[PDB]
């Protein structure tokens, strides 16, 4: 049951069609989720999940338009008809109201109950159907949900704030770090509720505390995203997954979602949202749009939004920033930033489920750093001579010990140890023994009338003078890094 405001602006025969579309949501008072995370997902089906078009169906119709060289030629947008999508809608609606009683619940000064908001999740659980054997792709929107009732983890989250939307529930909320999702709400809007699982230990209705105390990653002590009904657009839109498969992305996809992206930089939805304003400066690396900013100056947008914002408690910020310098090629940079992800990360404790993040801290040190250094030894014969970068790099396994402190789980371990002798390697003994590592002198500064480091971590303590030798140890070194 839409408005007539909302119905004029279809039928959407095009990306600038869903841009306008999405424009006007936003400047209204509550932005319809539901009707917008059905249009990503249809287009995005025709997109990328099933790209062949019918042959005896009425029902579809697309829209030729000129395709930009060097491809050339035409591309056929699926159209999308007020018909189709306003029944889907209705089924939603229907399907969320038929299966709730709200006149049951009386939320006393528009308090929606812990009670009642454990329900609502309960209806989205009951109804999906969920994919174990096989990690299927694009099934995140409400579309996957009512066609298929398939949903990744995020999606459950996301498809219960749609149906408190759909009941008029404005104090419901999609809360989220980094690797995961759950629900906000209340009064003041402080309470948290477990909606989905996470890849495991089946634990939905309790509060996301006991997460938060033990300092892990998934949870980031506290420092993760409330969104308000404008930022959980920004959500659907970093949503949108344009890969056909593997290796291939859909270019329409790609303009759609960094149109999209842009839109809501300008209206000032991504002030509050440090990984949408990497995802778009990754977008601007592969097509630049004219006449905006860089990747670099959209990157640094980023890192403040979660020091200022998220009390520089996020890891992807520094990482954003470091894969940009690697697939450029400076090699100084990218090593500097991956020492900034370690200085987050040493405040932490690894727990089970923090498994995400240990694959890409695992990936740096072990293939693309030395990857990063292989081509820098190569293209010696320079990064290797300026003792700048092995300040950096044991400050990056220095974090990463520091980690490790205070966890039931051990992080490092030989296959770790091996890159670490490899990259040390590709340093020559005249530039290692030029650092200096130093406690300090004296604290602070006043106003009146070599390189330093410093170690944190109990390890790299233990190997001080070890990794400043002229030649290398490299039995004893794999030893001293394994410990209980
Ligand atoms: C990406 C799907 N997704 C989640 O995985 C997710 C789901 C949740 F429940 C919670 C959070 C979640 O993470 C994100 N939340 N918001 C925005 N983006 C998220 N992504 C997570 C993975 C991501 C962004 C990309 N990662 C970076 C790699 C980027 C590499 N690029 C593409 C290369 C460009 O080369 C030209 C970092 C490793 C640096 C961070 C959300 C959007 C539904
Ligand atoms: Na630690």
């Amino acid at each position: 049951g839409l408005k007539a405001a909302q119905k004029t602006l279809f039928p959407l025969r095009s990306i600038d069609d869903v841009v306008r579309l999405f424009a006007a949501e936003l400047g209204r008072e509550e932005p319809d989720l539901v009707l917008l995370s059905l249009v990503l997902g249809f287009v995005e089906h025709f997109l990328a999940v099933n790209r062949v078009i019918p042959t005896n169906v009425p029902e579809l119709t697309f829209q030729p338009s000129p395709a930009p060289d060097p491809p050339g030629g035409l591309t056929y947008f699926p159209v999308a008809d007020l018909s189709i999508i306003a029944a889907l809608y209705a089924r939603f609606t229907a399907q969320i109201r038929g299966a709730v009683d709200l006149s049951l619940y009386p939320r006393e000064g528009g308090v929606s109950s812990r009670e009642l908001v454990k329900k609502v999740s309960d209806v989205i659980w009951n109804s999906l159907s969920r994919s174990y054997f096989k990690d299927r792709a694009h099934i995140q929107s409400l579309f996957s949900f009512i066609t298929g009732t398939k949903l990744d983890s995020s999606g459950v989250a996301f498809a219960v704030v749609g149906a408190c939307q759909a009941l008029g529930l404005r104090d419901v909320h999609l809360a989220l770090s980094e690797d995961h999702a759950w629900v906000v709400f209340g009064p003041n809007g402080e309470q948290t509720a477990e909606v989905t699982w996470h890849g495991n230990e089946d634990r939905r209705g309790q509060t996301v505390n006991a997460g938060v105390a033990e300092r892990s990653w998934l949870y980031l002590k506290g420092s993760y995203m409330r969104c308000d009904r404008k930022m959980e657009v920004a959500f659907m839109v970093c949503a949108i997954n344009p890969s056909i498969d593997l290796h291939t992305d859909s270019l329409e996809l790609l303009q759609l979602q960094q149109k999209l992206l842009w839109l809501l930089y300008d209206l000032g939805h991504l002030e509050r949202y440090p990984m949408a304003l990497g995802n778009l400066a990754d977008l601007e690396e592969l097509e630049p749009t004219p006449g905006r900013p860089d990747p670099l100056t959209l990157y640094h947008k980023g890192i403040a939004s979660a020091k200022t914002y998220y009390r520089d408690e996020h890891i992807y910020p520094y990482m954003y920033l470091a894969g940009y310098h690697c697939r450029n090629r400076n090699v100084r940079e990218a090593l500097q930033a991956w020492a900034d992800t370690a200085t987050v990360i040493q405040d932490y404790n690894y727990c089970r489920e923090d498994e995400e993040i240990y694959k890409e801290f695992f990936e740096v040190a072990n293939d693309v750093i030395p990857n990063l250094l292989k081509e820098a030894a190569s293209l010696l014969e320079s990064a290797l001579q300026d003792p700048e970068c092995f300040a950096h790099l044991l400050r990056f396994y220095d974090g990463i010990c520091k980690w490790e402190e205070g966890s039931p789980t051990p992080v490092l371990h030989v296959g770790w140890a091996t890159f670490l002798v490899q990259s040390l390697g590709r340093f020559e003994g005249q530039v290692r023994q030029k650092v200096r590592i130093v406690s300090g002198t004296v604290a602070g500064t006043a106003r009146g009338p070599g390189p330093v480091l410093t170690f944190q971590s109990e390890k790299m303590k233990g190997m001080k003078e070890l990794l400043v030798a002229t030649k290398i140890n490299s039995s004893a070194i794999k030893l001293q890094l394994t410990a209980q």
